[PDB]
């Protein structure tokens, strides 16, 4: 029984900043010390945390999807795209939470809190799935799952991804489209591609960018219909459907071509 971090989803917890790795040139990968290195986070496949902080005199809470689990003793990771100010003629301020946890130092503290969130995998192709906040889960058991993500949606594609594959004996098959805007924006992608490497019976993975480089294998645009159709499991074989990614990927690119190729809203999932 080791120690759990997450008590209670209303209590804060001050987690120091430890290590900080380079996913790409906007994305980083950063870690925290759990309060001991016997803890685990506390944390059912499928949810978020929150993290909190007063920056510029705001108060400013924004949800983060660990991609570490709780067979990982010690330590958090959450993967996290930094919005710069001065970049995005739009968005001349950048982004508020990202830009702070950039400017932190290791030894820094910041306050966690969770698990959150309507969606618990609970193993072997079982998916406990509330309709809302305030509804019991209905339990959706099955064989395969559609992933669709675009950016920093991945997070929570990949603890699900990740808690199958450590299973032999869970025999749920994963197919997952993964949205970015260049190649190089394709993020985690040695790890994606280890996990494709390792166990593709039961990984497909594909990928579609905004902009493609001169040789390239994959697909090219926002998401459509053709690779929905190509890349997730058919509508027959009553697949779940989850999404992650920008709301406009949601509403445009994923919800009218899952409908078009003929998967029912009943069997779809927005993180
Ligand atoms: C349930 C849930 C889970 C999430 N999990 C994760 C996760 O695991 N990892 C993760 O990185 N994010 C995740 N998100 C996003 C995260 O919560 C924040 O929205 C993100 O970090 C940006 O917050 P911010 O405070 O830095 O930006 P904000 O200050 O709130 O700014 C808002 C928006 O402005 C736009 N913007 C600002 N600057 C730029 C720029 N330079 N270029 C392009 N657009 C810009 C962005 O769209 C930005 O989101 C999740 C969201 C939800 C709802
Ligand atoms: N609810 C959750 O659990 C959760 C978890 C992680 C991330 N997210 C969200 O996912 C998004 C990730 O942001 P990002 O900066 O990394 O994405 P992004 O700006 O880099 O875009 C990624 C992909 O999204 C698609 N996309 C973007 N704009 C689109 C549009 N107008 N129409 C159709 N498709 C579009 C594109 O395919 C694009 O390549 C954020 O909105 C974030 O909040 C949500």
């Amino acid at each position: 029984t080791p120690a759990i971090t997450l008590e209670n989803p209303d209590i804060k917890y001050p987690l120091r900043l430890i290590d900080k790795e380079v996913v790409n040139h906007d994305t980083r990968r950063f870690r925290f010390a759990l309060p001991s290195p016997e803890h685990i986070l506390g944390l059912p496949v499928g949810q978020h945390i929150y993290l909190s902080a007063r920056i510029d005199g705001n108060l400013v809470i924004r949800p983060y999807t660990p991609v570490s689990s709780d067979d990982d003793k010690g330590f958090v990771d959450l993967v996290i795209k930094v919005y710069f100010k001065d970049t995005h003629p739009k968005f001349p301020a950048g982004g508020k939470m990202s830009q702070y946890l950039e400017s932190m130092k290791i030894g820094d503290t910041i306050e966690f809190r969770g698990p959150n969130g309507l969606l618990v995998y609970q193993g072997k192709g079982k998916f406990a799935i509330r309709p809302d906040k305030k509804s019991s889960p209905v339990i959706k058991t099955v064989k395969s799952v559609g992933m669709i993500a675009g950016g920093t949606g991945i997070t929570p594609m990949l603890q699900v991804i990740r808690a199958i594959m450590k299973d032999p004996d869970d025999h749920t098959v994963c197919h997952l489209l993964f949205a970015n805007q260049t190649e190089k924006d394709i993020l985690l992608r040695p790890e994606l591609e280890e996990l494709r490497n390792e166990h593709s019976a039961r990984f497909k993975l594909w990928y579609t960018v905004d902009r493609a480089p001169e040789a390239w294998d994959y697909s090219q645009g926002f998401v459509n219909e053709e690779m929905i159709r190509d890349h997730l499991p058919p509508p027959e074989e009553e697949p779940l459907v989850l999404m992650c990614g920008p709301p406009p990927m949601i509403q445009y690119a994923c919800l009218p071509n899952l409908e078009r190729v003929g998967h029912p809203k009943e069997r779809c999932f927005a993180f």
